[PDB]
């Protein structure tokens, strides 16, 4: 079923210290998938996983990390080169969004706000007919065994904030 979006994003892996990995994400009408990227040949490398779109309960932005490492900091502008600074789009991923399903949240970092907006808008569209949409979500990341927003310690805890 047609490719809706295809992007290189930094994702937080399921667990140990948190691990972030640069992966290609593919949205079709029924599946969200991710791949090791084959940079040299310009293709999808090895498929690493998939979830059914119909298992998604919620998709929203995530309050940014207070102390992000450089890989997730917003570029200052002109600190890399004099003009045409575009390679940041595969080097820096400071705009995070979350896909909630049964297991709890998947954290994905987008290199630009516009790309994050498109992914959220297209994800909301494809999950509109989902049976288990929640009207409550966590605005902050779950880190060190709890959600920063409400200190709850089940990854599948009901959201502490209502959705508009
Ligand atoms: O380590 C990981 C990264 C990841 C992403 C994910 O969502 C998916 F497939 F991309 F839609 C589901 C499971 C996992 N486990
Ligand atoms: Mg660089
Ligand atoms: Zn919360």
């Amino acid at each position: 079923a047609a490719v809706i979006l295809e992007s290189i994003f930094l994702k937080r892996s399921q667990q140990s210290p948190l691990n972030f990995k640069k992966r290609l994400f593919l949205l079709t009408v029924h599946k969200l998938s991710y791949y090791e990227y084959d940079f040299e040949r310009g293709r999808r490398g090895s498929k690493k996983g998939s979830i059914d779109v119909e298992k998604i309960t919620c998709v929203e932005t995530v309050v940014p990390e207070k102390n992000p490492p450089p890989e997730r900091q917003i570029p200052r502008r002109g600190e890399e080169s004099s003009e045409m600074e575009q390679i940041s789009i595969i080097e820096r991923f400071p705009y995070p969004f979350q896909v909630v399903y049964d297991e709890g949240p998947l954290y994905v970092f987008s290199p630009t706000e516009e790309l994050r907006k498109r992914w959220i808008h297209q994800l909301k569209n494809v999950i509109r007919y989902n049976s288990d949409l929640v009207q409550k979500y966590h605005p902050c990341f779950w880190i060190d065994g709890q959600y920063l927003c409400c200190s709850q310690t089940a990854k599948n805890a009901m959201g502490c904030q209502i959705l508009e």
